[PDB]
C-alpha cells in the first residue's frame, strides 16, 4: 500500500525541480545579453569623440 | 567584478594627458612665431638709418 504512495510524490518532486531550474537559467539568459550590451555601449562612450583643430 | 573598472578610468587617464599635452605643444608653437619675429624686427631697427652728408 505505502509503496504506491511513494513513487506518486517522487514524481512531483523530480517536475517542482525541474521548474525552478528553469526559471534560473532562463534568467541567467536574459541577463547575459544586457551585461554585454552595458559594457560594450559604455566603452565606445568613453573612448570616442572629435577635436577642434 | 573589480578588474572591468580598472580599464576603463585607464582610458580616461591616458586621454586627459593627451589633451593637456596638446595645450603644451600648441603654445610653444603659438609663441615660436612672435618670438623670432620681435628679435629681427627689433635689430633692425637699431641697426638701419640715414645720414646727411
Amino acid at each position: 500500500a505505502i509503496g504506491i504512495g511513494t513513487l506518486i510524490i517522487f514524481i512531483a518532486m523530480v517536475l517542482v525541480a525541474a521548474v525552478a531550474a528553469a526559471v534560473l537559467i532562463n534568467t541567467s539568459g536574459f541577463l547575459q545579453q544586457k551585461a554585454m550590451a552595458t559594457g560594450k555601449e559604455s566603452t565606445e562612450q568613453v573612448a570616442s569623440g572629435l577635436l577642434c583643430s
